[PDB]
C-alpha cells in the first residue's frame, strides 16, 4: 500500500511520512507536485533533484527528522549510502545518497544491510535505533553513531553541533553530541585527532570564545598587540588586504563577518555544496577589489591560533597538513626573513 | 476504495486496462511519459497527447469504454456535453471526448450521480446496456440513450450500422453495432428527423457496399455515366475531379479520392484533425501539381449522393441546399446553367 | 584521454558511430534533442527516449556494439545485469539494456574493469570475439560468454541461429549469428539444459522455414489438419483462432496470427513494449468485432509446438505443463476432455 | 496592420495558410504545441520541431510559400543566405531553411525591404514572378533570381525540370516547375557553369526515366552489361553492390537500391537528416548481414553516369575526378588497374 | 579544443574561463547544468536567456569580469554588439547582446570586427585591451572607452560609477571613471553635454552632497525655506501626496527611500531591465494610495534643483528637454498663475 496519493495525504496531514493510511488527490505538471484542498491546485513540492518528480517527492517526504550529522562529515568518512532511511541535503535540496536499503522501490538496491551487494559500500548506521549497533558489528565495511558508550569498542567524540531540519545547532532539549566508529574491511580503525569546523553563516554570526569577542569588538593593531601576533600577517591572512585590484588573503570566516557589519559585499558560491573547505567570488563594493577564487575556512580563532604557532618559519615554502573534521587539509606557508608572509588552504 | 497512481499501472500491466484489481507496482514520471520497472528496466506504458496533467490523463485512458459505442461526430452532432459513468475516448485526437467526468476520477468528477443538481443544464449520454441507466433517462432533464432494442414507451430512431470498437470503425458480427437513439429537451422527449449518414471509411483501405460503387471504381468514366444516365448532373467535376488547371477542380466525395489514389497517389494534409461529418483537406496531386488549400470532402454512399442530387431543382441560377446527415443540417451550394449542374459542393462553414 | 559532448557530435557526422577519431563541431541542446549546425542551418542528430539525461544518453547511443549481439530477451534469460566494456542497445525501447555500464562512459560506468570488487556479485556478460575477454571470463565469479568456436576446458551449448545486427534480427551469410554459450555462477561453471527456441520473426513480413510451415499457410483448415493427423488436439482454437463470440478463442501461436492478416486485418496494441520470449497484445478483430484484452503469443516453429503437444498426457483433466524455452521455464496450461484437448494456452504471467 | 497569434489560427483553421484574412479564435499554448478551442474541444493545430520559440515558429509556418520553389539543396549550393518577401519552408527537418527574414515576422525581420544597408552582403533570393521583383535583383550587390522566361539584358541557365510544391518534389503539368537561374556578386552578373542535376527520388516509389533505366530494373545482370558495353566498368562493384564480405561493396547510386529493395529489404539510417546532393546513409543488408556505416549514395539518371565514367583516362592507377553537380563541384576517387576500373565513388566530404 | 565538459572544469576550478585544459562529467536536464563532485551531482547554471542551455552556459562563463559601462549607457549609445568579450546583464541575467565576434561558435557572426558584415552595426571596443584603439579608428560605426587621453582624439568624460560583476560602485583599487568616443558612418561625432543619473538602490541608499544629507534628515517645511524651493511643487514631486487614491508625483528615487524609512510599501517592477527612467507599479501600505505607472528617474537632487530653477513658468503647458545618460528625456511642466503645478518625465 505504498502509492504516490498516500504520500502526499501524509504530507498533507503530518508533514511527513509517518505511515498513516488514507489518500488524497494529486496533480504531476512539470517537476511539481499539487494536490486539491477546497477545489483549488496547491503546490506541494518542486523537484530540483536530478531524479523523477515522483521518486523525489517520496525520498523527501521519508527523510529523517531527527538530529543527524553534516553531509562534510559523513563524506569526509567516505559514506556511500544510509540505511533504512533518507539524510536530506539542505544546501542542494537533494538526496545525500542516490541509492537507498529499504526506503523507495524506485531507488533501493536491496532490503536489508545484510545482503551481499552492500558489502563494498561503506553503509551509515544510526545507534539510536534499535539493532542497528549488531548490523555494524556484522557488516565488512561501515560507520556508526551512538549517543554513549558501546561496550567492546572504543569511542571518537564528534563535533558538538548537527544538522535538525536544516538548521544547524548545539542542542539542549535533544543531543547533538556523537561518538563515531568506523570498520573497513572487517577490521574496526582508530580515527585520528582532529579540530572541528564551526559551520557558522555571515548573516548571524556568533562568538565562541573570548579571543574572538575581542577581535570583532576591538581595533586591528589593539588586537594584534595583546595576543603577541606579530610576524604572523594577521593582517593580511584574517583582516585582508583591499588596496590593489587583487584582495590579498582573507581566509577566515570571522575575518569576512567583521567586514560585512561594516561594508557588504558579494559573494558568489560558484560551488553550492558542504565542504570543511569553501571557495567564493568576492567582490568588494566600497574599493571594488575582487577575487575569482577565495578559499575561506571556518575554524575557531583559538584553533587558528594554535595551528599558526606551531610551525618552523626557517624555510621559505612548505606544504602543511592539519586533521580537520576527520579529512587532511594541506595549507601552503610562505616565510621571509623570520616572519610569514601567507597561509592559505591550497588548492 | 483506495485510488492511485501505482494501482492503476498494476492493472495496465496486468489486464491491459483498468479492471478493478487490486496490487502495485513501481511508476517513473519523466516528462508527459509514464514509466515503470519490469525486471530491472524501464518501460514506456504512455505518452499524454491531451491538455490534462499526465497523471489524470494516464488514469483516464485506463478507463476508457471498451465496448462499442458511438462515434464521435454523432455524439457532438446530437450536443452531447458529458458521459455518465464511463470514459468515451477519442483515437483521433488521443484524448477524451469530454473534459468533465461523471464518477470515473477525482480530478475531473463535477458530481457523483447524474441527479445532482450541476447536471442538470447538460445533455448527458446514457449506456441503456448497463444496468438502469434507462430509469436515469427517464428522470433526466437534458439527454440522449442508446439501445440495442425497445424501451417500452419511447419511438424509436435506428442508428448507423458502424460504431467504434478500440479505435477501429466495424459492421459487426460478433457484436452489435446499430443502435437505436433517443433525445430529451428540457423534460420534453424530441423526435429526431429522418437523416442520411456517413459511412466512415479510409482512402488507404476503401471498400464498396454496393453494386454501383464495384462499377464506379471498375470502369472508366464515360463508361459509368452512359449506364446510369448521369449526364448533366457534372459528376466529372465533382466526383472524378479536374486536374488540369492549377486550382483543382471539386473532386468532394471520399469514393473519388480512393479511384484516383490508386492510379496516381498524391498527399493530403489534415490541418484539423478531428472527427466530423464534413473533412477540409488540403491536397496536392503529385502527377500534376494542380493543388488546393480547402478541400470540403464528404463520405456518402455513391447511391445516396445520386439521390440527393436527382431531387433537386434545375431551373434557377443558384440556391443553398440544405440536407440532413448524421443528425445535423449540412448546407450544400448548387450552381445550374441552362437546365444542367454546373458544381454542387459543401458551403464552407 | 579527452572525452566531449563536441567531439562524440563530430564522430557521428562523420563515421555514423563513436569511433574514437579526434576532432570536434558545435552542438545545441533544447528539451530532449541535440542539434549541431552543418552550414548555417541547425540539424536533429539525436532525440532522448530514455529515463537519462540527453546528452549521457546520447553518448552511449553512439558507443553502441554495431556488431552481431545475443537479442535482449535472451540475455535476460541468463539473468545478465551488465555488459564488460561496450554498449548493447535495445531497439525495441529505444535505451540501453543496462542503466550501469564498466569501462565505457564517466556519468554511468561503476568501476574501470570487470575484476574491481563491485563487480562480483553482478553477473557480467563478457564477449569472447574481443581479445582476452575469454580470460576474464575464467577469473569472473559470476558471468556468461559467448564465442564463435571451442574454448579449450569448457563444454559448449549451442544458442539459436539468429541475432542483431543494428536493432535487425536475421540469420548471417556475410556474418556468423550463431554463438556457444557458457554459463558461470558463484564461481563453477553450470551445465545449461536442452531447450527450444523462439523464432523472433514479425506479422508484417513472415517467413516460413520448414515445409509444414509452407503447408499451414498455403492449405485450407481441414485440408492441413488431415494430412498431418492433427485431429483432438484443438489447432482449430490454439492455432487458426475462434471468431465467433464476442471474446476472441485461443490464437497463441504467431504463425496463426499472420495467416489471419493476409486474409483480414486487424489491430494490435503491445501495451508493454520490450522484448520478451512470451508477448501479451490487446486485439481487436476488425471483420467481426471479436476482441481480447490480454492475449499470450508465442513463436515457435509449428514443428515444435507439434513436437511439445504430442509428448503429454491426456488422461488428466487439467495441468500445469513446464518447458524449457530460451534458456527459461515456461508454464502452459492443459486442459483434456473423454481423451482429446480442449486448450493449451501460456499460463499468465 | 494588426498582427496577433489569435489572428494566425484563425486564418490556419479557414484557409489552411495565413491568407491575410481578418479575425479570431482561442488558443492554447502547451510545451511545444499550439491548441484551439472547436466547440467545446482543444485541436493540435502545430508541434514545434524547430529551434524557434513555438509562437514564432508556428506563425512563421502559415506564411510559408504554397507555389513551387526551388530545393533547398540548389539554394545551399547557390550559396543563398535569406529570402525576399516569404518563407521558404524545408519539409525534410520541419523547419525554415533560413532563420533570418524580410518584411515577414516582427521576431525574425532583420530590414523591411531588401535595399536596406543591413542586407548589402547577404545573397538574397528574389522570385521573379512576384511583380517588380526583377528590379530589385537589377539593384542589389549580392543575389539570385528565378523566372520563367526571358529577363531583357540577361543571360539565362536553364534550371532542373523539378522543384517543392507543398513538400512534394515534381515535374508539373498544370503547373511550371522548370526555372531560368541568375547569379549576381559584389554588383558583377556571374555565368553561372555547364552542370548535371541529381533527379531527386525515393527508394519506395522509383520511376525510371529513360530506355537504358527501364532496361537495368527488369534484366539481369550480365544481360545488361553485355548490351550496353558496360565490361570493364565495374558497374557489379558500383551500382549492383557486393554482399558477399561483411563490409558492403561500393552501392554508390539510388537506382542500385531500388532494384535491391524489390527483391530483398534493408534498413537505412539518415543519421543527418538534411536535403543534399550527397547522402551518407549507414545501411544495414537484412538478407546477408552485409553492412556499412557511411555509404556515400547520389541518385543521377544511370544515362549520365554512363557519360561521365565514359570520359575518364583510365592509364593512371588513383586520381581525384571533379564533376559539376547541382550548381557544385563534386569529388569522386578514380582507382584503376591494368586498363579496367577497380571503383570510383564520392570522396569523403 | 572547446567543449562543454572544459567550460565546465575551468568554471569549478577558476570561477570563470581562462583557457585552461581538462574536463569533468555534465549532466545536461532542464535548463540546468550539473557536475558530479565526489558522488553527487552539483548544479553549475540554470538557464534564464532566449538561449539553448548548453550555449548561454559557456557565454556566462566567459564574461567580462572587469568594470564595463552600465547596460543603460551602452543602449543610450546604440550599442549593437561587443569586440571579442561577453558583456553580461545582471539585472536580466542575461548577455547585454545576442551575437558575438570571437567568442562562441554558435553566437558568433565574424571572427574580427574588420569582416564586412560589421560594418552597419555600432561595435564596442575596449581600450584597455592591446590594439583596439586602431580598430576603432579603422571601423565606419562603433564606440571606444578608455582611461586616458588619445592623440588626436576629443574625449567626452563618462560617469563615474560602473559594473563589477554586478555590483555598481564608484572605484579606488579601480579606476571606474572612462573617457567615452564615438563613430558614425566613418566621421567622429562630438557627444554632447550631459547629466548622468547616479545609479542607487532603495534598501541601501546612500546621499552624495550637503542638500541631500539636508533632505532625508530635516521636516518638509524645514528643507523648502533653506533652500528657497517656494512655488516648485517639492511637495508633489518629490515627497509625494498620500491624502487621495491616486498617488500624487514621486518622481525622485530620493523621495522613495525618505518614505520606505518611515513607512515601507510594495514595488512591482513590470518590465525588469535597466533604463534611465523606470516605471513601477507602487502600493502604499500604510494608506493604500497607489498608482499603476509611476515614472521614478535618480538624480542628484542638487541637478534636479539646477534644472527645475531654469525653466520659464509663464506659459500654462510645455514639453521640456534634457540630455541624461547621452540621451533627450522628455518631460511634461504645467504650471498655473506663477508657480508650478507639475514636472514628471514624459510617457
Amino acid at each position: 500500500h505504498m502509492s504516490l496519493e498516500n504520500v502526499a495525504f501524509n504530507v498533507v496531514n503530518k508533514g511527513h511520512f509517518d505511515g498513516q493510511q488514507g489518500e488524497v488527490p494529486v496533480s504531476i505538471i512539470n517537476n511539481t507536485v499539487y494536490t486539491k484542498v477546497d477545489g483549488v491546485d496547491v503546490e506541494l513540492f518542486e523537484n530540483k533533484t536530478t531524479l523523477p518528480v515522483n521518486v523525489a517527492f517520496e525520498l523527501w517526504a521519508k527523510r529523517n527528522i531527527k538530529p543527524v550529522p553534516e553531509v562534510k562529515i559523513l563524506n569526509n568518512l567516505g559514506v556511500d549510502i544510509a540505511a533504512n532511511t533518507v539524510i536530506w541535503d539542505y544546501k542542494r535540496d537533494a538526496p545525500a545518497h542516490i541509492s537507498t536499503i529499504g526506503v523507495c522501490s524506485m531507488t533501493d538496491i536491496a532490503k536489508k544491510p545484510t545482503e551481499t551487494i552492500c558489502a563494498p559500500l561503506t553503509v551509515f548506521f544510526d545507534g539510536r535505533v534499535d539493532g542497528q549497533v549488531d548490523l555494524f558489528r556484522n557488516a565488512r565495511n561501515g560507520v556508526l553513531i551512538t549517543e554513549g558508550s558501546v561496550k567492546g569498542l572504543q569511542p571518537s567524540v564528534g563535533p558538538k553541533q548537527a544538522s535538525l531540519n536544516g538548521v544547524t545547532l548545539i542542542g539542549e532539549a535533544v543531543k547533538t553530541q556523537f561518538n563515531y566508529y568506523k570498520k573497513v574491511d572487517g577490521v574496526v580503525q582508530q580515527l585520528p585527532e582532529t579540530y572541528f569546523t564551526q559551520s557558522r553563516n555571515l548573516q548571524e554570526f556568533k562568538p565562541r570564545s573570548q579571543m574572538e569577542i575581542d577581535f570583532l569588538e576591538l581595533a586591528m593593531d589593539e588586537f594584534i598587540e595583546r595576543y603577541k601576533l606579530e610576524g604572523y600577517a594577521f593582517e593580511h591572512i584574517v583582516y585582508g588586504d583591499f588596496s590593489h585590484s587583487q584582495l590579498g588573503g582573507l581566509h577566515l570566516l570571522i575575518g569576512l563577518a567583521k567586514r560585512f557589519k561594516e561594508s557588504p559585499f558579494e559573494l558568489e558560491d560558484f560551488i553550492p555544496m558542504d565542504s570543511t573547505v569553501k571557495n567564493y567570488f568576492i567582490t568588494d563594493a566600497q574599493t571594488g577589489s575582487s577575487k575569482c577564487v577565495c578559499s575561506v575556512i571556518d575554524l575557531l580563532l583559538d584553533d587558528f591560533v594554535e595551528i599558526i604557532k606551531s610551525q618552523d618559519l626557517s624555510v621559505v615554502s612548505k606544504v602543511v597538513k592539519v586533521t580537520i573534521d576527520y579529512t587532511e587539509i594541506s595549507f601552503m606557508l610562505w616565510c621571509k626573513d623570520g616572519h610569514v608572509e601567507t597561509f592559505y588552504p591550497k588548492l
